[PDB]
DNA sequence: AAAAAAA
DNA sequence: AAAAAAA
DNA sequence: AAAAAAA
DNA sequence: AAAAAAA
DNA sequence: AAAAAAA
């Protein structure tokens, strides 16, 4: 019914939240995720230090960490989230030791040990995916400090090393900074940064975003795009019946991924550094546009020239 | 009459100076809170070592400075301060230990000790404010040699790490952009550069700046901008009756919230600066206004594109 | 009736595939000959591990392989490549020993060991034939994540150290960036972006590309550019009748091989990018045409201005 | 009289070459002064060597240093220069001995040990001076390989170690590069590329240059600017009656140390990197000479001082 | 008659080929001096080989060549040179072992090895000057195909490590981008690219390269310039009476050397990044002159605008 | 917009 | 433009 | 355009 | 456009 | 758009 990931992630959400885990409710959802990755990646109290290279600044604060007592039970975690008794078992039982890899539980031999190692990877990407989203959802209504231009822009979002190996193509930051300016090998895989992630609620049932879904615009939106995109892409939305606070999807934004604008010189061209901007794509640029995929068919709608965020904010005035 | 900050600081001034701290002169409150700062701050002559974690060239350099005889009564402070034979036992009463923490001081539960606490972090606070704008005053006619380009000119001033610590908002430097660069937590504050801040004399009567004041045109600009700020603030400045030294106050500047208008290159669109300005091209900057409000009311004052450095220089010629 | 590299390209998919090596489909003999490449290269699992200078790491990645058990027979290849039962013979037997060189079997005289050689060199240059023909064909709708500007676009295909050393005057990569940042001897060869390679269905055949030849556009345009070269480059293709899928070539693209016209500061001078430029100025990219040859003669047709890859989305 | 610098120069070099060192040749007076300079820091030959964190290079070189031969009496020196026999004494001992430092003269207490150090580092801060000025007077007529853009051209005059060590806030070169590179201080000093430097036969003497005094063409753009400096600052010099060779002063520049034209962001407002370009031909711009009547804005020549004396000789 | 390194190359010349030699024809001088120059490196066949810090690879190919039979007398050596029978003794003789360096002979104190290393350094500098002529004599009628854009040219000619360091001021290539990148020691010199370099017919001889000369075309503007350099240099000959082959010198370049068109700022002034372009008015690149100063005077000469190897193809067909 | 590596 | 944390 | 630190 | 260093 | 060397 559900593939390995979607059904280890339900089950692990289930037994450490009981029934307080809202199976409706993205940013429910959203905070669980972010506690099941700070469990897994041994960032809660009382778990095992990291200390492998640590700094003696970072090993004093692993030293503070593992000192510290382990969350309890009954514990309020974000809104509406409250641990459970068993929660100590589950992080006993489903959690890696630290400094496990794969190669060495796959020398082991021990299928259980392998399957568990799985569920954590798989865990681990879907926390990862569903946090990039989250940021997305509240970067579109919280600008951040940080992105003051468009170099700084380039690598949102912001996340800590775990988010990074766990989805180099959807987390950015410093760590996707230092791989792109770095070496490049076979394996690399460049920032998509708006790539189509669908809202957490969908994301755990497995329900891909298409055309049709009834979902709220800020959802939509932190689903294709985030704050600074052009704001254009709210056309993306139409309110459903009476308003309301649910819409329906009209359609989808095409090259979402993959947008490369070079040529080459060959045969006696000369090569060229942008197709957009070759010309004068100054006077060009307010009349670009991009492809929308609708039920109907491909339409090429205009560019409205404004971010995403100040779009909503206007709106919401 | 007035708060324990103010107070607390009249108090240790009166005591450490005597009479001979002027309650009128900018230039000399400057210098005895400078001087308070530094003995709150243990970098006096004779005072604690700091070793906690110092450099074994630091260890030195504190160990001279314990071993060195303390500063006596009757020494010359700046250029009209006198120390009074009673400092030494200001110094000794009203300087809490090296390494005290409030918390320490908490669980010891004396409220002699909490109170003589509170008025040390108040003291640190107001001296700290008072450093910050005798900086400004300084840079306004002697620029810094460490400022060269914007990217230096956004962190002034540049100040110790213990005023850092007092006054994150308003003191930049090394530490100001070791904290920018790292994590940014929910107690993170950003530098206000030109956070308003009234003259000493007026900051230690507690009088807040306000249109009618009857300031120097360069303490003025200090209390409101620096420097390197454009010289349009200086239309908040009046000369009085028969010119002379001393002006009034016209109107003060409205610092505006924080609004990106970025847009990202997404779905093949390109990227944009700024969505005010790409689409008409109006590139120039010289015709930007600030919001001067005055008594009157607001008025928008457009910019006069030189440095108020540059602009009191010509106008001293 | 064909070359000697052909016919030893034939025989060895032959052996090695037997019936399941489709002669006539591309993406087949693509795997088919990258397969073989691995095989001649001792990169397959249980072949000689490469430690002669190898690091550390580099000898227990090739411990790893050797420890692994090769290959077995009928054993899925790609798509529609099935391993028959007498690929390890082929593999025992043609292959030369890891570290042998031409030099050292001439001393020894054998005159099979120095036929075996020289097929075994023969059939690497066509395998990187026919692989950087497919990394070309690939690239037309599907971009490499490591191409984001043009310095990095110059050195397309991105390709394996055997690769370059098979064909350096097509195989591009980390390895052509080093020959070319270090000295130009005279075996020096730059690398020909986009030389004119035939499709493998043709290769292999030796039916050397030419007009009238019934080829795919895609197959057509990886021939002889690829994803980042200018659209206009689609010209040199036409549908055939009642379109379909399979058109004509109508013409190919002419080589502009031309001399430098720079002149360097001098004198005090000011140094000109380009002499033919400097007289009228007209800096307008898209007025650049190209030399297509076609059956009646050469034309110039004017640059489209947006890269293959872009014109092919949009047709798509 | 003099102060105690000008005055510990004057008696080095009359120790050190009795005579035949002339008050009135800004040649003569530099390669005495470079030579004090060589000899302060350790190194002429025969002096210790320099090994206390050296690389083996250096340490070898070092010691090939310290086995050569000192200088006999007698040698020549740059052109007209002529070593005493007494040298020797007060190399001996007006000189530290390698590895003395301030703070430990002072707590060995001897008055006369900080007196001497005190010499010793007022007359390395003026062998400097000299040694730059000489650098700008060179680099008049003299391009430097070493400057080929206006990125090389910031860092002039590029100078040894203890010439930065010495007078920081004039010599530039690899060292004000790692300074500036680095974090600064609050001890930091920016390159001040056009400070006036008073000619060598001025500055032992302390008379500070002014409008008025009888000063060639190119010490004084020595004294005021250098070789790439725009041609403009030329204006400040006029031959005297019958052109001859000795002209005087008649202004001097303005805004040489302290010129910053940024305008940061505030109120709402938009940084500005550079005033000037905000108003944009560059060669009309002007300087302010001060002259005795009162400031003068000259046009800028927009070219470089160099090509202007060049082309003024031919 | 004859300075020190004039004569020591005629000698070592005449010693190594005898009659052979012709003292008139630059390709054969161009010739003998790379022969001299191969046998003084220790870079023919059958000598010392390099291993002192060489690769493995470096290290099998100098134990191949020391390996390799060294040339026979009577060897045919370019187009019209042949080896004498007495050229090994010489290359025993006048050859300094390799690793010779000036220091250790000085030490050793023997005045006729001193002096053999300074012939030995001579020759070297009078072989790369005559290596230099002839690559720019090759570059006028044979690209090379290095050369592509203004950056590779700014390097030519290129030439191995012995080269550049003999006449650093004269030779590029790889080691003099080197030499520019890394630091620059006060001994550091620049690659004069259009330095003026007498033909070897005159090189050897010490005629110094003047008006009224009889030199071909081809052979002046290599003296004085290279296959990408301007073609208003041809302005600099003139063919003799009766046309011919052989014209004569009216002219030579002037600023050869030692082209620097930089302003920097100083007071308040600003930087000018090229005097050339900057100058007043937007200046035609083709409006460029050229001072060629000539018997009578000086004459400013409209730059052609097109390569000097480009003016040569045209005229000769 | 599958899996295996992996401050 | 209040307090509590805290090179 | 004073003193104290100090490849 | 002299001499000494010295992939 | 023939062969020989050969991270």
């Amino acid at each position: 019914e559900l593939p390995r990931n979607l059904e280890v992630f339900n089950e692990a959400c289930g037994h450490v939240f009981g029934s307080s885990f809202n199976r409706e409710d993205n940013s429910v959802i959203s905070d669980a995720a972010a506690f099941l990755f700070k469990m897994h990646t041994h960032s809660l109290d009382g778990q095992e230090a990291k200390v492998l290279r640590a700094s003696e600044k970072k090993r004093e604060r692993e030293n503070a960490k593992k000192s510290r007592k382990a969350p309890e039970a009954g514990m309020r975690v974000g809104r509406s989230l409250i641990l459970t008794s068993r929660w100590t078992e589950y992080c006993a039982t489903c959690v890696p030791a630290l400094g496990s890899k794969m190669k060495v539980i796959k020398a082991s031999g021990d299928a259980a040990m392998i399957q568990m190692m799985k569920d954590h990877n798989s865990l681990l990407r879907v926390c990862v995916r569903i946090e990039v989203w989250k940021a997305r959802y509240v970067s579109l209504v919280a600008l951040d400090e940080r992105i003051q231009t468009l170099e700084d822009a380039q690598w949102f979002p912001y996340l800590s090393g775990d988010s990074y190996r766990a989805c180099p193509g959807l987390v950015g930051g410093y760590f996707a900074k230092k791989a792109a300016a770095g070496e490049r090998g076979k394996n690399y895989k460049k920032l998509n940064q708006t790539a189509i992630i669908p809202p957490p609620r969908f994301l755990i049932i497995g329900h891909r975003l298409q055309i049709g879904d009834q979902v709220t615009l800020r959802e939509l939106l932190a689903s294709i795009a985030w704050g600074l995109c052009d704001g254009v892409l709210a056309e993306c939305w139409s309110p459903s019946q009476g308003d309301g606070s649910i819409g329906v999807v009209v359609g989808l934004p095409l090259q979402a991924t993959g947008s490369c604008f070079l040529v080459v010189a060959s045969h006696g061209l000369s090569a060229i550094a942008d197709s957009r901007i070759e010309g004068t794509g100054n006077t060009n640029l307010l009349e670009e546009c991009i492809a929308i995929q609708k039920q109907d068919g491909v339409i090429k709608c205009k560019r409205s020239g404004k971010s995403l965020y100040h779009c909503l904010k206007e709106t919401a005035g």
